[PDB]
């Protein structure tokens, strides 16, 4: 066959692809051991193409720098380890594992780990070994159409240098991070751990891959966003069957993940499809993570979440569960299930220090057999706010909107919900706190509308905190307990309990007080009320005027009535004038005082 | 040329991309019919490779589980209908029609339906048959950089098993789904009903595809999700010159389809850009459709919008329209034209059962033409809402936001509106209901900002529904007519209109009825008035008092005055007195009553 | 090595990629000039490949309409411009400069400048010319997989007909624009002006790009969609320390870019992440741009924005800089820094003509060394508004959402904010104007929470504007500075300074004046007030009823008390009686007046 060879040699100089891995020896028959071809191939400074073939590797495939690594395709060039390999290194990974290379660009082939030589439910032996392509403190990384099969770790995984995690405590940064990654179209599967998975690096984009269907049921998830992570973004990737669609977290030692975005996702029967955690960092009585912040996550679906293969012991199933983080943003989901009975206590949960949250475009279709929709619960942290609006529910959750103790900060705007197909419905909405704001409430099937500290509310409920102001275009100081209305410039309602309505220039100091309908008028005692008035002061406890003008009511419970130009002084009495007092109706001695005449027998013509 | 044969034997053998079809005997000439080399190929068990040529085949390509079929390129590598071939296929198909076939990876070639053969204005002769491509109840499919051109019936078509379409009523799931698609980078063209489509299947992405130009003018849609389809994303595709950009919908006698993404699209001069809709389950008599669910839908754009070519009868162009659905969600559309002639009826309608739907961060520009910018119809259904947020209208709806019948619930914020070059624009906001919830309102060139059942408000306007509170942090019951506002604990106001201001421990149950600064005080007759008082209790129709202590007031048309410690029970009476009734004045019979004395020429000194 | 020519030949003929620029001489060998061989490829009509090598070339590369050309990949297939090659022309460019070509598919490959043979510091001699890669007038053009580098001008623009960019004017349309254009996968870096570029085009997406380190420190931006683009999505790409991550504008002789969708982006490093703005239309006194309108941004991340290496002077960091744009729709922004003095002015600006734009959802973490978060001015245009929801700042901005002068419409809900950190924090939000809408701020560190034109509120505030209603489902007209509440239908309160509370079919046109616990009652006057009535009247200057039914007060000052079925007209007086006056308080003259008898010495028994 010295023609044939010959034939082969002059395709092997035309190099259309680069170079072939069978032009250093390769035989791609699924039985001899190829690994020599492969790193003569990639030692010679050409690109290096993998043609059809299973090509099969007695040990862990190293990358240097500038390496560009192309195959036929998925189910086309296949690499898997061999039978006989034993534990400890990863099918491929980047050569310099402590400090890393750069310039690395894979695409289109399988990696089989051959997990199965190793029998059943074995995972990695240690830190980040043994997953299906490993790439460690590296710059410039480009992963492209990349099937990972039958994994010992992860499928994929990003991290800093170092063979082992790195467990620094929280707010710290492990050096030689991995930076700027491009993971594409790629899909892992049947994996120990996790299927795509970033740790201690930064500047990532993972988009359009599939993850699914883990070998073991611990904390095994699709895309794992871990330990030391940032600014990494995820985009139209799928996950199913796992236990957390995306997790974005860190372990205790470590700091959390934080800037992440997740720009679209859909999540089919995981566990918790959107899980954001830091442990450690949950309990009331522990610090918060000064490193689990910012999470910007939209158009997220889920579809029947559920725990059918007993993931974590049995953990309950989420389409959402946020905790530990600060600042979590989330905008456009929808979570639907057909099986009532696969997730029965917390649809989507915003508790365990979770703080600074919003929820905005959320359908929850199916869960008529769940406790709750959603469900906050706070620490009474200052700073801390929770908004939930436009939400519509269709028979999902018994409570439809819950928000726990330590809430004293809430939106709730717009929730609808449909209840008549729920396992004995509750509320759409309900409060421990006594003050939420609450508007826009709609519902059909749930027994009470919105239960406040208690209280139902049936026939619709808007509730608004701190100073109120409305139909007036400027004014002075407005206590929280007060308020102005449907007046003009220069009004105060500066004390507890004190407001002022359709006047002008008009102030009050006075707890427990109204002025109304009034001019340059003034209280400053206490049970004030001034009404239709021009000018008019109450400076004592329980002195009023009605119809006066240029008038001083400063008696104890001292009330003026229809006049001009007087001030009063005395206790229990009521007083009218012009200029002067001229009656007196006095209900501390029972007397009765007209300056000029009191008569009876009068007529009124 | 028997050594040619020799060298392409060696080529052959080294099988660098697969098996070419050239090796089993494909011209791609144009020409030659290259079926039976097509076929022994992709029965191999091999990847199969298309090489440069229009290959041209007498039949469709059937396609069986496990295949690996990529070619060198869009325009490069063309697969083709021979002009002879008859009716009822499609190009090319999954072998097993009824049941489907699994692990389906297509790249990178054109399928030419050449429809041009059966002359003009033809489709496909019925149900599922002769698309492009079909995939009939397959799982795991990969559709990547497939053009599709000149087709008879869809470009590219995922379907249930069966080569009809099955119809079996709403509510119900057809057996053998296609599930876990992925269609990317694909374009279809020249289609006769659809260019990409889903049917009867679940968990699909369709990612940066670009669907245009039918050749035929009826129900033909760029992307269209319709009867059965559920769980499915479409992210960053464009769609050009289609019926519909995206019509997600269902026949009537088929269940719609159901929670759905739209992670950004482009729809350029289509004439319904978005189209939600259920056939059959629109009209006011007719059932509420069971399926039609859950979408949602972001950074929608919207482009010249237009019916020059005639779809549909002339159906009126539209950026959206949802009807039917239940739970649609849209956040950032954008919707733009430079002709205000395409577009004439209405820019965004929500209609025709379409219920609990929200709309947020909406741009409407160049409409000036149209009657109607946003126009809702709703159908007084229990728990209906519906919500539009932040929308902005530069010289688009003669009408900007308009409600119509059957809208009970209806949250209007943040609307602004520029009317200056509209044709004779009438108000920015319009509602038939009379109690709309509405805040933020700013405009420009509208004759009326908001008309309110009739009734016009030009200068600003926020309107809350149910019962009320500000500025209180806790509170017993507030009836729906009913408020408190500036006021501290344990106060209630628990009928039609009954009201607390600036109060403490103070409740009433009074109908046509207010307290105002006062503490522990109690109204429970009709028409009451308690002003400045503590401890005061009105329990009769038309009681009152004013800066009173401990007293009540018990008759009819009773007001007590500047007061400590009685209790008065006298009609058409005005009372004052300190631990026991001190004056009278009795307006029934017209007497004047002092414990003590009645006297005239009375001095203040 | 007549043999191996002859094995070549057979190779060539077989056409496996198409033709092989080899075939037509292509020596790809770093040094040999190979242009022809790519102009012979070219022209054949056959779709052309590179293979493995650097293919040098003594001129730009020609590409005519009908062009397929397809790479090894990027750092395999490598394109360059030779040391010795002039001024003038771009490395790659579609042959007809002035009215364009149609259906180019260029797809894996480096194009390499060599800008670096002119010397350091060089960009473009004029106009279009001297980029890796220019499409001008072009229709269907695919770029995909392109790595552009060390570029003269730009890597990849895409732009109208001509080798010059036109300056015709705002509110124009170029002729010749380039037409459905994807550029998917490229890079570009070490450029001149902008990596990846669109001018006077349309219908363009650009998804999952890589544009990073421009060579020049002036408007050096990874993404510049600039003067006259239309109708463009970026989605998924990523910049790294550019001027501007992206940017949106137009110069002032031209069209600004409109309707522009960004579907994600991540933005590392940069000056300016997200900057929209038009030259010469942001002056007070400098027209309106009649073409800067609809942008809509999602899912935006922006990284340690800071201006370390000194571009445009000096220009001063932002996370997002909006000027001159109408309507622009923000949502899902998170700003995340580790180094408070990159950025030390303003984080997120909305200024400089920007009107009618909505930011929500947005997180901004670490730049505690800024004066402002958000800074918002505007020009007090008709039919403006500024909305901005749901913020949270971590230790970010000494004022967190500041609004300046010029704003009448703004509307701040929901705002957050932790100051602690901060270096000298003011108040998480503060107005110039006295009329924000304003509700559900929370915040800890900052020594003031709210301050509204001067005035601060530290316990809560809310305020709305225009007329307003609440516990009311219908009405007739509100005043804006006046109020319903708690009533039932046909109620008014029609004038400045009236309302109307816990009432039924009354009404008010009396300026300063208050209904309430009334039915069918008017006021009419000024200074009326009317109190737990039937059938009341007031209806003269001051005039007022408390516990009447069937009566009218005409007098001035005049108070009708406890009665039924009376008619007053006098000055200064308190009335009482039924059917007819029975008694008056005479105010004005000191007089006490009974129908029947005034007498002591009584006693209530
Ligand atoms: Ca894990
Ligand atoms: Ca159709
Ligand atoms: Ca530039
Ligand atoms: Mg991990
Ligand atoms: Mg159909
Ligand atoms: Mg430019």
């Amino acid at each position: 066959h010295h023609f044939a060879d010959l034939v082969i040699q002059v395709i092997d100089e035309l190099k259309q692809f680069g170079v072939s891995v069978k032009t250093y020896g390769a035989k791609g028959d699924g039985v001899t051991d190829d690994i020599r071809a492969f790193e003569k191939a990639i030692e010679s400074g050409f690109p290096v193409y993998v043609p059809y073939g299973t090509f099969m590797v007695s040990r862990g495939i190293k990358l240097p720098s500038n390496t560009v690594l192309t195959g036929a395709g998925k189910r086309n060039a296949v690499i898997r380890f061999m039978d006989s390999v034993g534990r400890g290194e990863s099918l491929m990974y980047n050569e310099n594992v402590t400090t890393g290379n750069e310039n690395i660009f894979l695409s289109s082939f399988t990696l089989d780990g051959n997990n199965k030589r190793l029998g059943q439910g074995i995972s990695g032996i240690g830190g980040s070994r043994e997953s299906n392509l490993s790439i460690r403190a590296c710059h410039n990384v480009y992963i492209r159409d990349i099937e990972a099969v039958d994994c010992t770790l992860h499928g994929i995984d990003i991290t800093c240098g170092g063979l082992d995690y790195p467990y620094l405590g929280d707010g710290t940064t492990a050096p030689n991070p991995s930076e700027n990654i491009w993971i594409e179209n790629c899909e892992a599967t049947g994996f120990g751990d996790d299927g795509i998975t970033t740790h201690h690096s930064q500047y990532i984009n993972i988009l359009n891959c599939y993850s699914h269907d883990p070998r073991l049921t611990a904390n095994c998830n699709g895309f794992e966003i871990d330990d030391g992570s940032r600014h990494v973004v995820l985009s139209n990737n799928r996950s199913k069957g796992c236990y957390g669609g995306i997790e974005i977290k860190a372990h205790g030692d470590a700091p959390a993940a934080y800037n992440i975005s997740i720009n679209g996702h859909m999540s089919v029967e995981d566990v918790r499809s959107y899980n954001f955690r830091h442990i450690g960092h949950h309990a009331a009585t522990a610090p918060q993570s000064v490193s689990a912040k910012n999470i910007v996550a939209s158009n997220l679906v889920s579809i029947r979440p559920n725990n059918k293969r007993g993931f974590q012991d049995n953990a309950t199933p989420r389409v959402l569960a946020v905790s530990a983080y600060y600042g979590v943003v989330i905008n456009g989901l929808t979570g639907y299930t057909d099986d009532p009975n696969l997730l029965t206590e917390t649809v989507v949960s915003v508790q365990f220090r979770a703080r600074n949250c919003s929820l905005n475009g959320v359908v929850l279709t199916g869960f008529s057999n769940s406790e709750n929709g959603i469900y906050v619960i706070g620490g009474s942290r200052g700073g801390d706010a929770v908004n939930i609006s436009n939400v519509t529910l269709n028979n999902s959750g018994r409570y439809g909107v819950s928000i726990g103790s330590g809430i004293e900060n809430v939106s709730i705007t717009n929730i609808s919900g449909i209840g008549d197909g729920i396992n004995s419905p509750v509320a759409l909405v309900s409060t421990i706190n006594s003050n939420p704001e609450i508007s826009g409430l709609s519902s059909i099937g749930y027994p009470t509308v919105a239960r406040v500290a208690g209280t139902d509310y049936n026939d619709g409920l808007t509730l608004f905190n701190g100073a109120f102001r409305a139909s007036t275009t400027s004014s002075g100081k407005i206590h929280s307990e007060g308020f102005i209305m449907g007046s003009t410039s220069g009004c105060e309602a500066s004390v507890s309990k004190s407001g002022v309505l359709t006047s002008s220039s008009s102030k009050t100091s006075s707890e427990r007080s109204l002025i109304a309908g009034s001019s340059t008028s003034e209280a400053k005692g206490t049970y004030n009320t001034i009404l239709g008035s021009l000018g008019a002061v109450a400076d004592e406890q329980f002195a009023a005027l009605i119809s006066a003008s240029q008038s001083r009511a400063s008696g104890n419970h001292n009330l003026i009535l229809s006049s001009y130009g007087i001030n009063t002084t005395g206790s229990y009495k009521v007083n009218g004038g012009f200029e002067k007092i001229n009656w007196e109706l006095d209900s501390l001695n029972g007397r009765i005082k007209a300056r000029d005449t009191v008569t009876g027998g009068n007529t009124w013509s």
